[PDB]
């Protein structure tokens, strides 16, 4: 039932997640955060009863109100600063197409709650949201806007692909490998996802506002609720979170922090930097000999999984630069320079092996991977 989202359980999860995330930000940077960017998918919030909406609401310092008997959400309440041991944090929400289609009432609740917070009389130190909204509202009025329209424009925090469309709109570009820099991905990303959603707003084109929001962002955030997929067995994670982060860098010239958080255990959510999660997946899956044993008893599908992994590794390197040499080395050593695994791929899927050795040579060229010795570089183009 959509009417009951976010749930009490999802709000506990998202309230705890938000605090661990601010703690972690303060530990990495030595100051309070003022602006996060969040990604929000449909099936994820169905499975958790609205973890991401919850989190975004706790970050801005607002809480759902439920009917005590039916447990439908009937509205929101502002957490007052009396109840806040940390500052409100500004949130910009990149929503997927399916999330747009499945959770419009929750988009409407988020949109309202954030405009409400944006209209309080709090100090800048405590409320960056209000300070941004009023200042940008001022600026649009200076240049000659109707105050009503300034309010609307300065107050959008929800952004996605246009009505009837889906995805991150990078797939054309990235697969063909026709980009000069991050700027090309960021351009395409902004184009596709630059549509605003509000209480009574149905997907206006506002690419300018999205740029203004992404310039403020200090950290990109994504929550994963299950251990069934991982950020390296699908293209979706790098497109959404890697895309956003690439865009902030194109706009600001500095790569924001990225945090890829674990909500698979709702009682204990773990915050991790993207670098840390990539590492966990390489140790626990990609380069895990038990996992590699497994996919060598699946022939074609199995060697596809291998090639795919290096693809998404490659794609994270290009969007965020948060893949190290160690990682590329690990997949080369475990996939190509293990003749057991090489031979398995040559036999059972010669395409996947050429794809693989192509993406590894592109990694050397583009500077993602400086190999252990030049022996490596010869063999890889050789094999292609
Ligand atoms: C994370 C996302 C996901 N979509 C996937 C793959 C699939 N979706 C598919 C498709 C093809 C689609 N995947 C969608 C649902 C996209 N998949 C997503 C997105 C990014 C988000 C989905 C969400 O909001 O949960 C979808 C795009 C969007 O909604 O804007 C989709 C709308 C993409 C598009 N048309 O451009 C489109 C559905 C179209 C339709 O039918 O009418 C497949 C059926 C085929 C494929 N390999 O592309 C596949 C099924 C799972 C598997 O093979 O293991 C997952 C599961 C890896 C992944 C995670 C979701 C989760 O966390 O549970």
């Amino acid at each position: 039932d959509s009417r009951a989202v976010p749930t009490p359980a999802a709000w506990e999860l998202g309230k705890k997640s938000a605090e661990l995330l601010i703690t972690r930000y303060t530990q990495d940077h030595g100051e309070w955060p003022t602006s996060f960017g969040l990604t929000a998918w449909g099936t994820s919030n169905m499975r958790t009863g609205g973890d991401d909406i919850a989190q975004a609401l706790a970050l801005i310092g607002v809480q759902p109100v439920w009917d005590m008997a039916s447990r439908r959400v009937t509205g929101y309440e502002i957490v007052p600063p009396a109840k806040l041991a940390r500052p409100r944090v500004d949130v910009t929400l990149r929503i997927s197409g399916f999330f747009r289609d499945a959770f419009p009432e929750q988009i409407a609740l988020f949109d309202k709650a954030v405009r409400a917070v944006g209209a309080l009389d709090e100090d800048v130190e405590d409320n960056p949201i209000a300070a941004r909204m009023k200042a940008e509202q001022a600026r649009l009025v200076a240049g000659g806007a109707d105050p009503q329209t300034a309010e609307r424009r300065a107050g959008y925090r929800v952004f996605g692909s246009k009505p009837g469309a889906y995805g991150a709109g990078l797939q054309a570009l990235i697969d063909e490998n026709g980009w000069a820099g991050r700027n090309d991905l960021a351009e395409a990303w902004l184009v596709w996802g630059g549509y605003a959603y509000g209480a009574g707003e149905e997907g206006q084109a506002e690419r300018g506002l999205l740029e203004e929001r992404l310039r403020s962002v200090q950290a990109v955030v994504q929550n994963q609720d299950n251990r069934e997929h991982d950020l390296l067995d699908s293209d979706d994670y790098y497109q959404f979170e890697g895309g956003m982060a690439a865009t902030v860098e194109s706009l600001t010239g500095a790569m924001p922090s990225v945090y890829h958080n674990d909500h698979s255990r709702p009682e204990k959510p773990v915050i991790r930097a993207l670098e840390e999660e990539l590492s966990r997946v390489v140790r626990g899956r990609a380069a895990n000999p038990k996992w590699i044993a497994g996919v060598m008893r699946h022939g074609y599908k199995g060697a596809a999984e291998i090639a795919a992994t290096v693809d998404y590794l490659f794609a994270f390197a290009a969007t965020t630069g948060k893949v190290g040499n160690h990682h590329f080395e690990a997949v080369y050593q475990a996939y190509i320079a293990d003749r057991a695994v090489h031979d398995f791929m040559a036999e059972k899927n010669p395409a996947a092996l050429a794809e693989t050795a192509a993406k590894l040579n592109e990694a050397i060229e583009r500077g993602f991977w400086t190999p252990r010795s030049n022996s490596a570089r010869f063999e890889l183009e050789n094999l292609s």
